[PDB]
């Protein structure tokens, strides 16, 4: 039966400051894992930003672009952020794989996504660990006739996905072992930064309903 | 270190009687669906008795598309790895009414035109050493009136299974020079004329594998 290979099979990527599953349907990543650093910001300030950069080990049927981006007015958001990987050159450097990268509302990136990324960093000052995960959604919307549709654009050659919302999962070690999940949902639309970051959160059921996925699968029996 | 508490997305292939599938845990459904054609042989086959869809209880139950996500919905229960494919035993047969080998299909398309194609793919087996079939869903983007092209598909049920837009179905024969052809097909998810001849929805395999996010030639050169 599969004597002429498998048509498609799990695209993982590891790099030196994310590992992330790739989707080559919507172009984008499915999800994006990463630890947070606590701060220290003192050897790993001073770092030195990249351009931005298509993945080569992505078959170019599949694979975003800079040419996809330019001229869509959407930004290229990094979803394992550079500012959390300034700990090295090379940690910073493998955030601008466009890979690591959806379409994200300019607005959205600029103001309340990047207070969101923030907050994050600062619960290192708390935790004994912080991970993340971070990763689109494409959510459904009921319309007129009744029934409900996803609808979402597509920008470039390459009809690269623009997600409707994004996800972002904390999973926070708090000192027994004991993991405390915390879970955002914002649309891809400008987003008031002065509303409060607890008003995002969403139980993580949901996201796992919606996204196909199942977070910290090793954990049997969460909190 | 991320990996101590496991990744949050896995490949999801399943092994049946009749088929390999992997399945996309977020459009509940199918990403393709691989099988290998039987000569036609209704004698020989012999009697099965009746199968009725049901769920992939393999899948996770947020993931999982079930007979009420269909029902009322308007559409038929389309099994990619068709049911005449497989007589050749109850367990084949049976295994395609897995609803995680089924996606929503206008039911006038399920009953004539890709009917017609799956039964034309049966008949390649009186010619042809062997026919591998890999069925599949496609989800394809549109223009409209801003000029911006868009993704738009239907979801049905509580569990929001994914309506494609449009099926593919990938052809690999084999002749006797260790001969190797593709042949790829297209249609709407859609009312199809079923006296258009089969062959203007051939297309060339690299769109497929464009829109689809999959690779057939690739992995079929390297085998020679
Ligand atoms: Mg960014
Ligand atoms: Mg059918």
């Amino acid at each position: 039966l599969a004597k002429y290979g498998l048509p498609g099979v799990a695209q993982l990527r590891s790099r030196e400051s994310y590992v992330l599953s790739y989707d080559p349907r919507t172009r984008g990543a499915l999800w994006v894992l990463e630890q947070l650093r606590p701060e220290r910001l003192r050897g790993d300030g001073d770092r030195s930003a990249a351009d931005f950069r298509e993945d080569d080990s992505v078959h170019a049927y599949h694979r975003a672009t800079n040419a996809d981006y330019r001229g869509s007015g959407f930004d290229r958001g990094a979803l394992a952020a550079a500012a959390n990987h300034r700990w090295s050159q090379r940690a910073m450097d493998d955030t601008f794989y466009l890979s690591n990268v959806a379409p994200q509302v300019p607005h959205l990136n600029q103001n309340a996504w990047n207070n969101l990324e923030r907050y994050s960093r600062s619960l290192t000052r708390t935790y004994q660990n912080v991970y993340v995960c971070t990763g689109p959604l494409f959510l459904p919307r009921t319309e007129a006739d009744g029934k409900s549709y996803v609808k979402y654009q597509v920008i470039g050659k390459n009809h690269v996905a623009v997600p409707t919302h994004f996800f972002k999962v904390l999973i926070l070690e708090a000192a027994g072992g004991q993991i405390e999940l915390r879970s955002y949902v914002m649309p891809n639309a400008p987003v008031d930064e002065t509303i409060p970051l607890e008003r995002f959160l969403v139980p993580i059921e949901s996201i796992e309903r919606a996204s196909g996925l199942l977070f910290v699968p090793n954990i049997l029996a969460r909190a």
